[PDB]
């Protein structure tokens, strides 16, 4: 009757880094009483993504993400299965997901706050669930539909930042689904860049920490960058935004760089890029995925369908057990992640 749980054990400041030991994992007993309409679930896996950052600061800056408590349990995306149900509309063995999943071992749930999920649609891999064939992978698509003003054949030049992580890795490929002629990577180590040209199909890969960023950009766009997925802010963005061309887009994905910083999201442009982006009318707007959970169901199938007509590569990183989601969610902060980072907690399913 014995769990773990991950709580939240302090914060690290607005201006803070986090670093694992802001979470604690301790025991704790889950009485053995399922009421009408609960289930007991097993925790398979659970994601861990920067909008965490944001949860850890007693103010997150918006109405759509509700801080974390001290002392608490956390949550976030998990994927789990059903042991026990006596909620009318689930079965033991179903799969379910939720975005608000406690991060413990075994939970007793509100069937009503969870969703059943169909394992045919990611080949078994229930872990793409919380990644490529889920939020991350929604929220590329749909940002780059919705802002990124690409037509099949326009032979458009994209440049992704964060490009090999979850939604970067994931974006480049679309671009390139969806008409644009070149896609251009921009990640943090040299072995992201080999990934990124030789798995995931993009044209070019930059290296941010060891290459001449504006350098590189002028050799492998030749035709400056109509399209930037930006996932990252920060410098980088402000070079992109350099090579920019007259009426480009920015998809304002995230601004990673600035996630330990308590400037307001997303940050103002410094008077000097800013100046480029009126002089060349770039678009840069906010997107929220969730802001769209209508275009969710159709999203999932059009992923699902690039993955299983051998299109779409899904990355991910795995850590394993509990005790580890502090140091997962520090280590893909901080670029130990390769596409989707992902904590396996169980593989116990029978
Ligand atoms: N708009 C929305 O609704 C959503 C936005 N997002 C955003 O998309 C972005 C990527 O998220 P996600 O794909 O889940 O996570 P990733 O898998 O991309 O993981 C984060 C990556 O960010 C990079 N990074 C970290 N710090 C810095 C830094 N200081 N400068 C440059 N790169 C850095 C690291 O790779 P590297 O080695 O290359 O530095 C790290 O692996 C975030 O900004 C997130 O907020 C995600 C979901 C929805
Ligand atoms: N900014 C983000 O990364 C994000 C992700 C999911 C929900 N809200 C915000």
């Amino acid at each position: 009757m014995i769990v773990q749980r991950v709580v939240l054990n302090s914060r690290p400041g607005k201006n803070g880094n986090p670093v694992a030991e802001n979470f604690r994992m301790e025991e704790v007993y889950l009485p053995d009483n399922i009421n009408e309409g609960q289930v007991q679930v097993r925790t398979l896996y659970l994601s861990v993504d920067p909008y965490m950052r944001c949860r850890m600061n007693e103010d997150t800056g918006t109405d759509y993400i509700t801080p974390w408590q001290l002392s608490q349990v956390v949550d976030g995306g998990g994927i789990g299965i059903i042991e026990e149900s006596k909620h009318t509309n689930l079965t033991k063995g179903d799969f379910v997901t939720s975005f608000y999943w406690p991060w413990q071992t075994k939970v007793i749930l509100d069937g009503n706050s969870l969703e059943k999920v169909d394992p045919q649609l990611v080949d078994g891999h229930l872990s793409y669930f919380l990644g490529a064939i889920g939020m991350p992978g929604l929220t590329s698509l749909i940002g780059i539909q919705e802002k990124g003003h690409i037509t099949a054949g326009s032979n458009k030049t994209m440049v992704v930042s964060g490009a090999a992580g979850a939604c970067g890795s994931v974006a480049g490929q679309i671009g390139h689904f969806l008409g644009c002629s070149r896609v251009v990577g921009i990640c943090g180590t040299h072995e992201k860049c080999i990934l990124l040209t030789s798995e995931l199909g993009f044209d070019a890969a930059i290296n941010y920490k060891k290459d001449n960023v504006a350098e590189q950009l002028r050799e492998s766009c030749p035709a400056g960058v109509d399209v930037y997925f930006d996932n990252v802010g920060g410098n980088i963005s402000d070079t992109v935004i350099s090579q920019m061309n007259e009426n480009s887009h920015i998809i304002l994905c995230g601004q990673i760089s600035q996630y330990n910083k308590d400037v307001p999201y997303p940050p103002p442009l410094s008077p000097a890029i800013e100046a480029i982006q009126k002089e060349r009318n770039i678009t840069r707007e906010r997107f929220l995925v969730l802001n769209y959970k209508d275009k969710f169901e159709p999203g999932i199938l059009q992923l699902s369908q690039w993955f299983k007509e051998g299109k779409l590569k899904i990355k991910e990183t795995v850590i394993n057990g509990l005790e580890n989601m502090g140091a997962a969610f520090q280590s893909m902060m901080t670029g130990g992640n390769i596409g989707k980072q992902i904590v396996c907690i169980s593989e116990e399913i029978s």
